[PDB]
């Protein structure tokens, strides 16, 4: 049904509600050739009163990548707003939600992965219940409303106890399986927020993976919206 795949939706989305903000630190492992780069980079969020999260990464390790940030403001209806600060050049870049599908910083998360879950960005339709990495989960689908996604549908294991992602199935625009989102460790914050302390995205036609691993997560640090602000980029 239609109704079910939106009503488990709704409740997942009502389980992550109210953290504030975070600040983690965090590794991201690229295994994108025959071997291995490890970048390290401190990600802060914050939760906003009727809209998706903003989030802005800063890298900091190793050289070729230090200085280097990332701001999102995700938008549940229309367009997110994203930008990249490239310190060389001391220039912040908007990225044009035309080109949301491209890969970020030659990983196998694209542009459009780094915004926050929303409702309002899919259709969804719950498929079967499942037993995945023993767990009781839902197995569901969610299309993207935008035209511009790099994806045709994602299929997300979600398990029945906490309505936490364990894997999501991507699918691109000819409707072939393209890549997998595993979420392991997941730790839990303030008795209600479920994170994971190991995600991995392993993309099949290529067959490159990403890492991402988080090391510290701090909430309700007290974050505020200028935080976020555009001008902030350099600093
Ligand atoms: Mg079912």
């Amino acid at each position: 049904n239609a109704e079910k795949g939106l009503e488990i939706a709704q409740e997942r989305k009502a389980r992550d509600e109210g953290w504030g903000d975070s600040i983690a630190t965090m590794e991201m492992i690229l295994k994108n050739a025959q071997e291995s780069s490890t970048r390290l980079m401190r990600l802060k969020s914050l939760e906003v009163e009727g809209d998706g999260d903003k989030g802005l990464t800063i890298f900091d390790q190793p050289r070729d990548v230090t200085g280097t940030a990332f701001l999102n403001h995700s938008h549940t209806i229309g367009a997110d707003d994203q930008w990249l600060y490239l310190p060389a050049l001391k220039r912040v870049k908007r990225i044009s939600s035309r080109n949301k599908s491209g890969p970020f910083m030659g990983s196998e998360f694209a542009y459009e992965d780094l915004s926050s879950f929303e409702i309002e960005k899919y259709r969804f339709n719950h498929l079967k219940d499942e037993k995945f990495n023993g767990q009781d989960v839902f197995v569901l689908e969610q299309i993207p409303t935008d035209k511009n996604s790099g994806y045709t549908k994602q299929v997300v294991w979600l398990d029945k106890a906490h309505y936490r992602p364990l894997k999501v199935e991507f699918y691109d625009r000819k409707g072939a399986l393209l890549k997998t989102l595993t979420f392991a460790n997941y730790k839990q914050y303030l008795d209600k927020y479920w994170r994971a302390h190991t995600m991995a995205m392993t993309n099949h036609q290529t067959g490159k993976s990403t890492e991402l691993n988080t090391s510290d997560l701090r909430f309700q640090t007290g974050l505020e919206e200028n935080d976020f602000n555009k001008n902030v980029l350099k600093r």
